[PDB]
This record gives structure tokens, C-alpha cells and sequence, in this order.
């Protein structure tokens, strides 16, 4: 994949041309990691790392050698001033000419302000000062971008170097350093502390620039208007303290937002998740209250932040007509007159001095201080201790063998007994050693001081030889199965085959699409821990190395798998082979040459398997211990008479604005055309004074009043969405999981909280900026009106031609980074198996190979800017030059005060129209959020909380339901469910539910409490359930689900929400469970805060709590589903014993998984398939011996079934036979 950079001119690197052909494809089809373009020889990652890190070594050893702390900062001065000095030396012309093209603009002006039609000579050196005036903006306009590409790719080179090293080092740290950290702060600086080095640079120039230019402007301001210009630098100057404390004002009302906004997303995340549970409940209005309290909560922090927000947005509008305001009334009052030249110079040299003291200095400031701290966090994660690299080894004789004498270790210089004792032992080639030992003997300590992961302290271990070692926990990388058995070796049919065959892997494949060829992420995703395992043994056949170490292999397979492993691969292939194997299943010890016992650290035996039979110590003993969008998002914030009025007042702030300028240049014009004579201050003063006034004003009332529309049309947006999900039936919570339920209104509601009313009150603000430069140059030269549809339409398609592009180059820097981060995880968890092969380094080019596929679309990313940017800004060096020659062949007609504010206005075109452009660009980015909002804020709707007919208060009266040819389906056009149920419950019965595993069971509960307004007839107390709303259905009906949950908050919420009961019937409740008194010995009484699910209670006390929840609604009517699930007996017992003699004379129904918990009930549902058979008593069912319940029952055994159906009699000869 050539890249046109390489053999392109200079003429053609200026405007970009080589990047028009991807910019052809783009426009046709998508684009893909192929349409790429490759990187430059000189971006490799590879050589940059090596370069930065023999820079780094060096440093790192003059440091040794003088005995001070190295510095990398140091090493990245070193690498790259030679290259950063080049850069430096083409933004001091950058802003030589952005300080020299004010004084070409007042010669212009001093031209027209000295007219003479007849002078020719003085129309010719005009028209030379208009063409160096072009010149400037051609410098400043054409070649800033082949210089900002380049300026880019300085930190580019950086990051990338940077992430090699850091790769580099993780992979050879050592276990002591290793364990002291993570692997979350191995990618937290590689993913969010290595991508400073992307900006810094971009603004690291301006930290001598910025005060350079600060002192020429203001030199130039004293030659042309005099001291005058200190009053209004001063104010310039006060813009830069009053910009750092909109910032230590507005971080302490952001970060006072997160202890809210993050409450909010906790809360509905409880609520998205256990959504069954609450509207099985009927609680969903006190999760609304809650939601409604923290979204207002948060709703003020964020509209003290936005009010502020648009404060500052404001004063950075206003901020150059305050300057020029106080300027020229001081330049007046003390005594001078205005003329249309030093007004309209001084104005270009504020506009140019504000846009770098008060915008791009601080950023600077800011981007240099983020990238000190991230370098010295490098510089913390590059000092960590290492390894020792295998060093000389002893002249030994061929015999590759292992040997170890007295060896003693610690994983930490703090334990006080040594992990091993003085363990003196060898293997021999073709010896399979083994080892037996229960859990916490140190046999992976073993093989990690095999492996020379575990340093030692006392004795000698001798290992010469290729290792192939197996980790206890399988591991697989990024890649396909055939690369991931590969390793690296290279493919050989044969030695493929045998090792696919003697692995059992042919099923696994056979299971997959791509045979051997499936791709396998990070964790094995893909792949089930057994063929995690096969995989691993896999890689460790086919790399063939001299030693074997194996620890735990066969412990996750399958007997049969696992003996075909140990015999024909362990036993038969490695016989050999160099193997040693830690094991926890007795079987294969007796195919073991060799059996090591290790204990406490300390050998216990070693010898054969015969020999330990003899020993008479038996192994277990030992083991054993569109326009839509925007329409629908402006019409929420406000009616549209708010909307005309935000519209007007827009236009009035930028036609103040404009008319300042234009009242200097009416003031300059009533001066020249006098005469001593003088000219009446106090009204000029008085009109320009209210000008500005009107222009602050006026800024201020529209940012404020933008943020408060839109803040208010994101908060009526939120209550619209949260108020229409609390509704929404369970299927769509079926449909949607709860990561894309739980992240548009944390992701989605944020981009419209803080995000949102930003980039559209900076796209407003610069879009009416734009506007009034073009309309001013219009309105003095009409003319202009003709050049300017060519310079319209154009750009219109040109905002096409990128967008068409952008859009497909801006997810290629996305989908091709995640690999690095993938590639950096996979790396570290398997890192011990990395090390144990000696090819670390070829991980060392994988990385690389991953790094120049982000370094890839990273570029196209720098290159497609410039090619807009570079457009963009000879649209406005077009504009611009036609405004300074087209102003000279009209110039009988113009006078200096028209052209000055034309030429200047012009002047300041450049930049903001490349800025209103980027905000349009992120606007149209950011609306999707609104997108999917407006598409929650429409989705189903439940049968409605009330209906005309409520429910007499007595009601259920006694608890007679009855089901009539119920016929129900979760999902429309789904498999029917339940079919025809007809059956009848009396009052105060106990009916147990039978069936098999979805065969119906649970879909009882889903039709009963209409989750999926059921087709048939369900009748409580003749009533029929869908002629009453769900509130008035469900609040009369108890239940016990299937995992029970407690919802964050006090005790006394989890069984009063609607604080409905009183703290003694609590108490008595909790008494009735007997967990009374485990409450009474917390913090609060009730009022302890919990976490979630009640992590500090247990599943059979959290059904304590959903018991007693049923005791304290004490209705008459109660469903029981999956009572204990794997509950401690005591608990069993308990609940059972609760669910009989409490709930005697409230109806029950039982949908239980076990037949002890429901062979005493009243009656039985048979569920055959979705389908009702039997219903009578189950002593009856037991009498019929083709009942299902009689088949269910024999199914358990002999013993069970006796005990059941004897229980079954008891409970029939008490009962019917009094
Ligand atoms: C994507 C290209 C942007 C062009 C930047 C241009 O040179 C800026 C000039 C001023 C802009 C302010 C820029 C913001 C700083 C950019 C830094 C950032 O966004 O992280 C807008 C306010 O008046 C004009 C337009």
C-alpha cells in the first residue's frame, strides 16, 4: 500500500494534492482498512522506539553515572529538537505576518484617506501594499497547513514511540514490581496518559510565541495610537486571570454534578435491571419519586454550570469590542482625534493579540502541564524494577536436563516462612516427574522457580534447555486458532495434524464456522474453557521445546478428553520429552515415572506410584484438610414565540456589534470631512458608549438565554423518555439489553446536559460572526454579491466532498485502536507464558504491527483536515482578496472609513470561518444523541395504571381465581405458552405447579400479573383482570421471586417504600421471620444504608426480607417461585415452615423447582409442554400410576418416592377423613 506522501512535490504537499484519489473513492463506496494508505519508513514504530529508547538508555546511564535521578523529559528534548527547531522556526513567520498585515491594511487605508483620482503613482504603490497584503494572508492561509500536518505529526511520533517503550518495559517486569501494580495502570497510561503527546506539540510553540507576539503587537500599537494602547492591553491582560477562575468555579459546579449525575445512573441501573421485580411490586412510582428528586438535584448544579458557561461564551464574544471600546475613548479623551487608519490597524492588532493571549497561551499552558504529568507517570513505569536476563550460562556438556539442589524462595521479602525449603531434586529426559499436593503447597511455586520466575534465595537451579510451559489458567491472544497454536512457528502440515489429532481439537473446530480458522478475541470469548485448555496444550506440543511443564491441565476437561490427553499426547508424544506436571486427579499418577510430594513448602516424598503404595499413605488422607430531529429538539425548550424571540435577539447582538465598528467608521468620516472647528464628544462618546454596552448586553441575554432553552429542552426530553420507560411493558426490556437502556441516559442524556448547548451556542455565535463580515463587505462594495454565489455553492458541495470521507476515516482511528489496548491486555495476563518461550521478542513486532494500523489511520486523519482546511482557507483568501483589490478599482466611489471596516472584517474571516465550519461538523456529530432520545420518548405503553372501574376495597374478597381458556405468548407471532388453561383456584388453597424447565412453569406469573396482556379470561372474585388497570391488580397480589433483590436505601424502604406501615408492624414482621433481632445490631435500626442486592445479607436472609414484604402487604391472594434455590437447610426449613403456618388463610400458589416444597399442597398443576393435564390432589395423582406426577415422582428413586407418597397419604388421611 504505497503512500503518495513519498513521491509527491512541494507544490503538491502544499494543497495536498497527493490525497485527492482516497477523497475520489471515498465519495463512491464505504472505506476499509485496504483503501488505507500505508506509513512512512520513517514512522515504523519500530525505529522510532528504538530511537527514543537508546536516547532513554543513554540518559538513564549518565544518571547512573552521576548519581541523580533520570528524567525522560530529557530523552524526548534529545530525540526530537533537532526535528521540533524546524517547526519553531516556521511559526515565528506564521506570526511575523499575522503582526506585519495591519500596517498593509492602515497603507491601504492612508491611500484612501489622501484620495487624489489623478495621482497614479500613489493608485500603483496601493495596489503593490494590497498584493503584499495577499502575499501575508497566502503565507498565512496556504502554507500553515503543510506546517500544522507536520506539527501533528511531531506528537504522533512521540505517542508512538512512547507506547513501544511502554510495551517494551511491561513486557519483562518483574514479579516483585508486577504484583505491586495492575494491569488497569499498564493500559490507564497507554490509553488516556500517552495521548497528551498528540496536543502538547500543537500548542508548544506558542509558550515563546504567544509573549513575542504580544510584545510586537504591542509595539506597533504604541507606534501607531501611543500609550492609549496600554488601557486597552491592560484589559486584554485581565482576560487572562478572569479566564482561570471561570475555570476554578466551573470545576467545583462540574465536579459537584458527579456526586448527583452518578447517583442518578446507580439508581437506574437498579431499576433497568430488576424491572420485573418492581412492576411485579408495583413500586415503579416511588423509584419515579427518587428519580425525580436526583434529576432535579442535578438539573440545578447543571444550570448554575450552564448560566456560567454562557458568562464566559459572552465575554469571550464582547471581550474585543470592550477592548476597542476603552482603547479609542481613551485615546480621544486624552486629546488626539480619530482617524480610519490607526482605528482600523489597531483593531486588526487587537483581534490577532486576543486570539493568542486569551485563547491559544492558556491552552498551552494547560496542554504542557498534562503532558509533564503524563511523563512523569512514564517515567514512574519505566524505573520499575526488571529482570534479571538468563545470563551466561555454566559450561555444561549437551545434557539438556533439570536440576535442583536445597532451593529456597520468597514471593515477598516480608514472609516470614519461605515458600520453599531447601528442595533438592532432578528429572532426566523422557522422565515425566509429577507432582502431588492439595491446594496452597506451592506446586505452581514450583514450576514458577522452574521457570526462574521466583528468585532464588538459597540454593542452584539448572535448566538448559528450550522451555515449553502451560500456566494453570488457559490463555489465548487476539487471533485465529491455527496462529494461536502457531505462536509464531511456522505452519507444517504434518506436525499440525498430529497435534489437531493427539488435542481432541476436531470436534472444536468441526464446531466452529471457519474450521481451525475461527478468529479468537481477548479472554477466549470465542472459546469454552476446555478448548482454552486443548489450545494451550496445543501451543505447548507444537512449539516442541526440550522441557515441559504442565500445571493443572486436565482439571476443566471432560474424563474422557482428559485421559485421551494424559495417554496419547502426555504419555505417548512426551515420553521423550522433559516434562514435569502438577496434577489434582489421583487417575494418572499411576502412568507418572516419577511423584514428588510437596507440603508446608517442603519435599514429603519422592519416588514411584508402586512406592507410594507401599508406604501406606493413601492419597486422600493427604489431600483431604434530517431537520425532524432538530425541530422536535428546539420545540421542547420553549414555545415558539421564545423561539422568534431568541431569533431577534441574535440578530440585535451582532448588528450592535457590527455597529460599533460602523460608528467608528461614520465617526472617522464626520472627522476627515471638517475644516478651529472641533467635533461634539459627548454625543460621540454617548452613542459609541452605548454600542458597546448594547453589544455586551445583548451577548450576554443570548448566551444565557440559548443555555436555559436548551437545558430545559434536555430535562423536558429526560422526563419525557424516564416517564415513558417506567411504562413500557417487560418485552421491550427483553428486546434491549441493559447496557444500551443503561447508557442513553447516562452517554445520550450527558451529550444534551453539558455537551449539547455548547458547540450550538459557539456554532451560533461564530455562524452570526460570519455572517456580519460577509454582509458588512457586501454593504459597502455590493458587488461583492456576484463573486460570492461561486464561493457559496462551491463550498456547499465542498462540505459534501469531506463529509463523505471524514466520516469514514474518523471510525478507521477507532476500529483500528482498540487493538493496541486489546493486544496490551492479552499480553500481560498470559505474560509469565510469554516469558517462559524465549520469544518475547516477536511479541515485540505483533505490537508493532498493531501500532501501524492506528499510526495508519491516524495519518489519513491529519491529512484529510488539512485537505479541507486548505479549501476552506483559499475560499477565504478569495474572499479576502477580492475585499482588498476590489475595494482599489472602486475607489472613487468608497471612502476610508467603508474600507477599513470592510478590509478588516475581511481580515478577521480567516480562522473563524474555519471554526464555524468544525462546530457545524460537531453539531451534526452530537444530534444523534438527540436521535436517540426522541427515539425513547416514543416507544409502547402498558395497559394504563387506572381505569374508570376501580375495585370495591374489600375486594379480593377471598382469593377465588379463575383461569378460562387462557391462551398466552410472550411476543406476538411467538410460540403459544399457555393453551387453553382452565382451572379453577378456591379461597385459602395451596396448589403447587409441576412441569418442566420452561415447559410453562414461570409463564403462569407473566399472564397472571398481565406483563403480556394475556388472550383469555382470568377472574379475582369474578372480576376479569384486563377490565381493571395493573395498579389496581398487582398492588393486591403478593409474591416471592425468583432471586430475591433489595433496592438501595434504608431497611425501612425495602419493606415500606410508601412508608404505608409502621415502624412496630415492621418490627413484628422481621420478629415473624426471626430476623428481628440479626437487624438489631446494625448502625441505624432500620435506616442502614445498603448495597447492591444487600451484599452484606444473605440470599436465604434476602428471602427473609421478601417474606416479610409479603407479611406486611398482607393480601389475600400469593405466588411462591423457586423458594430455595441452594439456601443453607437450616434456612430451607425455616422459610417452609414460615410459608405454611403463616400464609394458612391466604390463597397460595407454589411454582417450585422440588416436590417436598409442594407435596403437602392442596392441588397441583401438570404442565405438559405448555400444556394443563392433571389437576386433582397428589395423593390421587400418586393413585393413577400414568400420571405424570406419578412418573416425576418415581424419577427421584425408591426411598424419595416411598417418603413422598407416604407423606402424600398422611396429608390425605388427615385431611379428607376427619
Ligand atoms: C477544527 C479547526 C478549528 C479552527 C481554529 C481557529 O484557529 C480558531 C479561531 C477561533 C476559534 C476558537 C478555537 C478554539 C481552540 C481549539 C482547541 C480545542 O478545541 O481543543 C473559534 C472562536 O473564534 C474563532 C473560531
Amino acid at each position: 500500500k504505497p503512500n503518495p506522501l513519498q513521491d509527491a512535490n512541494l507544490c503538491s504537499r502544499v494543497f495536498f494534492w497527493w490525497l485527492n484519489p482516497l477523497f475520489k473513492i471515498g465519495h463512491k463506496r464505504r472505506l476499509e482498512e485496504d483503501d488505507m494508505y500505508s506509513v512512512l519508513p520513517e514512522d515504523r514504530s519500530q525505529h522510532l522506539g528504538e530511537e527514543l529508547q537508546g536516547f532513554w538508555d543513554k540518559e538513564v546511564l549518565r544518571a547512573e553515572n552521576d548519581a541523580q535521578k533520570p528524567s525522560l523529559t530529557r530523552a524526548i528534548i534529545k530525540c526530537y529538537w533537532k526535528s521540533y527547531l524546524v517547526l519553531g522556526i516556521f511559526t515565528l513567520i506564521e506570526e511575523s505576518a499575522k503582526v506585519i498585515q495591519p500596517i498593509f491594511l492602515g497603507k491601504i487605508i492612508n491611500y484612501f484617506e489622501n484620495y487624489d483620482p489623478m495621482d497614479s503613482v500613489a493608485l500603483n504603490t496601493a495596489y503593490a501594499y494590497a498584493t503584499v497584503l495577499t502575499f501575508c494572508t497566502l503565507i498565512l492561509a496556504i502554507l500553515h497547513h503543510l506546517y500544522f500536518y507536520h506539527v501533528q505529526c511531531a506528537g504522533m511520533r512521540l505517542r508512538v514511540a512512547m507506547c513501544h517503550m511502554i510495551y517494551r518495559k511491561a513486557l519483562r517486569l518483574s514479579n516483585m514490581a508486577m504484583g505491586k501494580t495492575t494491569t488497569g495502570q499498564i493500559v490507564n497510561l497507554l490509553s488516556n496518559d500517552v495521548n497528551k503527546f498528540d496536543q502538547v506539540t500543537v500548542f508548544l510553540h506558542f509558550l515563546w510565541a504567544g509573549p513575542l507576539q504580544a510584545i510586537a503587537v504591542t509595539a506597533l500599537l504604541w507606534m501607531e495610537i501611543g500609550i492609549s494602547c496600554l488601557a486597552g492591553m491592560a484589559v486584554l491582560i485581565i482576560l487572562l486571570p478572569l479566564q482561570s477562575c471561570f475555570g476554578k468555579l466551573f470545576s467545583s459546579l462540574r465536579s459537584k454534578t458527579a456526586t448527583f449525575t452518578d447517583a442518578r445512573i446507580r439508581t437506574m441501573n437498579e431499576v433497568i435491571t430488576g424491572i420485573r421485580i418492581i412492576k411485579m411490586y408495583a413500586w415503579e412510582k416511588s423509584f419515579s419519586n427518587l428519580i425525580t428528586n436526583l434529576r432535579k438535584k442535578e438539573i440545578s448544579k447543571i444550570l448554575r454550570s450552564s448560566c456560567l458557561r454562557g458568562m464566559n461564551l459572552a465575554s469571550f464574544f464582547s471581550a474585543s469590542k470592550i477592548i476597542v471600546f476603552v482603547t479609542f475613548t481613551t485615546y480621544v479623551l486624552l486629546g488626539s482625534v480619530i482617524t480610519a487608519s490607526r482605528v482600523f490597524v489597531a483593531v486588526t492588532l487587537y483581534g490577532a493579540v486576543r486570539l493568542t493571549v486569551t485563547l491559544f497561551f492558556p491552552s498551552a499552558i494547560e496542554r504542557v502541564s498534562e503532558a509533564i504529568v503524563s511523563i512523569r507517570r512514564i517515567q514512574t513505569f519505566l524505573l520499575l524494577d526488571e529482570i534479571s536476563q538468563r545470563n551466561r550460562q555454566l559450561p555444561s556438556d549437551g545434557k539438556k536436563m533439570v536440576h535442583v539442589q536445597d532451593f529456597t524462595a520468597f514471593w515477598d521479602k516480608a514472609s516470614e516462612t519461605p515458600t520453599l525449603q531447601g528442595l533438592s531434586f532432578t528429572v532426566r529426559p523422557g522422565e515425566l516427574l509429577a507432582v502431588v499436593g492439595p491446594v496452597g503447597a506451592g506446586k505452581s511455586s514450583l514450576l514458577s522457580a522452574v521457570l526462574g520466575e521466583l528468585a532464588p534465595s538459597h540454593g542452584l537451579v539448572s535448566v538448559h534447555g528450550r522451555i515449553a510451559y502451560v500456566s494453570q489458567q488457559p490463555w489465548v491472544f487476539s487471533g485465529t486458532l491455527r496462529s494461536n497454536i502457531l505462536f509464531g512457528k511456522k505452519y507444517e502440515k504434518e506436525r499440525y495434524e498430529k497435534v489437531i489429532k493427539a488435542c481432541a481439537l476436531k470436534k472444536d473446530l468441526q464446531l466452529l464456522e471457519d474450521g481451525d480458522l475461527t478468529v479468537i478475541g481477548d479472554r477466549g470469548t470465542t472459546l469454552s474453557g476446555g478448548q482454552k485448555a486443548r489450545v494451550n496444550l496445543a501451543r505447548a506440543v507444537y512449539q516442541d521445546a526440550d522441557i515441559y511443564l504442565l500445571d493443572d491441565p486436565l482439571s476443566a476437561v471432560d474424563a474422557e478428553v482428559s485421559r485421551h490427553l494424559f495417554e496419547l499426547c502426555i504419555c505417548q508424544i512426551l515420553h521423550e520429552k522433559i516434562t514435569i506436571l502438577v496434577t489434582h486427579q489421583l487417575q494418572y499418577l499411576k502412568a507418572a515415572s516419577q511423584i514428588l510430594i510437596l507440603k508446608d513448602g517442603k519435599m514429603v516424598q519422592k519416588g514411584t506410584y508402586t512406592e507410594f503404595l507401599k508406604s501406606g499413605i493413601d492419597f486422600g488422607s493427604l489431600l483431604k484438610k434530517g431537520f425532524q430531529a432538530y425541530k422536535n429538539y428546539f420545540r421542547a425548550g420553549a414555545h415558539w414565540i421564545v423561539f422568534i424571540f431568541l431569533i431577534l435577539l441574535n440578530t440585535a447582538a451582532q448588528v450592535a456589534y457590527v455597529l460599533q465598528d460602523w460608528w467608528l467608521s461614520y465617526w472617522a468620516n464626520k472627522q476627515s470631512m471638517l475644516n478651529t472647528e472641533k467635533l461634539d464628544l459627548n454625543w460621540y462618546l454617548g452613542i459609541y458608549s452605548g454600542l458597546t454596552v448594547a453589544t455586551v448586553l445583548f451577548g450576554i441575554a443570548r448566551s444565557l438565554l440559548v443555555f436555559y432553552v436548551l437545558v430545559n429542552s434536555s430535562q423536558t426530553l429526560h422526563n419525557k423518555m424516564f416517564e415513558s420507560i417506567l411504562k413500557a411493558p417487560v418485552l421491550f426490556f427483553d428486546r434491549n439489553p441493559i447496557g444500551r437502556i443503561l447508557n442513553r441516559f447516562s452517554k445520550d442524556i450527558g451529550h444534551l446536559d453539558d455537551l449539547l448547548p455548547l458547540t450550538f451556542l459557539d456554532f451560533i455565535q461564530t455562524l452570526l460572526q460570519v455572517v456580519g463580515v460577509v454582509s458588512v463587505a457586501v454593504a459597502v462594495i455590493p458587488w461583492i454579491a456576484i463573486p460570492l454565489v461561486p464561493l457559496g455553492i462551491i463550498f456547499i458541495f465542498l462540505r459534501r466532498y469531506f463529509l463523505e470521507t471524514s466520516r469514514d476515516v474518523k471510525r478507521l482511528e477507532s476500529t483500528t485502536r482498540s487493538p493496541v489496548f486489546s493486544h496490551l491486555s492479552s499480553s500481560l495476563q498470559g505474560l509469565w507464558t510469554i516469558r517462559a518461550y524465549k520469544a518475547e521478542e516477536r511479541c515485540q513486532e505483533l505490537f508493532d504491527a498493531h501500532q501501524d494500523l492506528h499510526s495508519e489511520a491516524w495519518f489519513l486523519f491529519l491529512t484529510t483536515s488539512r485537505w479541507f482546511a486548505v479549501r476552506l482557507d483559499a475560499i477565504c483568501a478569495m474572499f479576502v482578496i477580492i475585499v482588498a483589490f476590489g475595494s482599489l478599482i472602486l475607489a472613487k466611489t468608497l471612502d476610508a472609513g467603508q474600507v477599513g471596516l470592510a478590509l478588516s472584517y475581511a481580515l478577521t474571516l480567516m480562522g473563524m470561518f474555519q471554526w464555524c465550519v468544525r462546530q457545524s461538523a460537531e453539531v451534526e456529530n452530537m444530534m444523534i444523541s438527540v436521535e436517540r432520545v426522541i427515539e425513547y420518548t416514543d416507544l409502547e405503553k402498558e395497559a394504563p395504571w387506572e381505569y374508570q372501574k376501580r375495585p370495591p376495597p374489600a375486594w379480593p374478597h377471598e382469593g377465588v381465581i379463575i383461569f378460562d381458556n387462557v391462551n398466552f405468548m410472550y411476543s406476538p407471532g411467538g410460540p403459544l405458552v399457555l393453551k387453553h388453561l382452565t382451572a379453577l383456584i378456591k379461597s385459602q388453597e395451596k396448589v403447587g405447579i409441576v412441569g418442566r424447565t420452561g415447559a410453562g412453569k414461570s409463564s403462569l406469573i407473566s399472564a397472571l400479573f398481565r406483563l403480556s396482556e394475556p388472550e383469555g379470561k382470568i377472574w379475582i372474585d369474578k372480576i376479569l383482570t384486563t377490565e381493571i388497570g395493573l395498579h389496581d391488580l398487582r398492588k393486591k397480589m403478593s409474591i416471592i421471586p425468583q432471586e430475591p433483590v433489595l433496592f438501595t436505601g434504608t431497611m425501612r424502604k425495602n419493606l415500606d417504600p410508601f412508608n404505608e406501615h409502621t415502624d412496630e408492624e415492621l418490627w413484628n414482621a422481621l420478629q415473624e421471620v426471626q430476623l428481628k433481632e440479626t437487624i438489631e445490631d446494625l448502625p441505624g435500626k432500620m435506616d442502614t444504608e445498603l448495597a447492591e442486592s444487600g451484599s452484606n445479607f444473605s440470599v436465604g436472609q434476602r428471602q427473609l426480607v421478601c417474606l416479610a414484604r409479603a407479611i406486611l402487604r398482607k393480601n389475600q391472594i400469593l405466588i411462591i417461585d423457586e423458594a430455595t434455590a441452594n439456601v443453607d437447610p437450616r434456612t430451607d426449613e425455616l422459610i417452609q415452615k414460615k410459608i405454611r403456618e403463616k400464609f394458612a388463610h391466604c390463597t397460595v400458589l407454589t411454582i417450585a423447582h422440588r416436590l417436598n416444597t409442594i407435596i403437602d399442597s392442596d392441588k397441583i398443576m401438570v404442565l405438559d409442554s405448555g400444556r394443563l393435564k392433571e389437576y386433582d390432589e397428589p395423593y390421587v395423582l400418586l393413585q393413577n400410576k400414568e400420571s405424570l406426577f406419578y412418573k416425576m415422582v418415581q424419577q427421584l428413586g425408591k426411598a424419595e418416592a416411598a417418603a413422598l407418597t407416604e407423606t402424600a397419604k398422611q396429608v390425605y388421611f388427615k385431611r379428607n377423613y376427619p
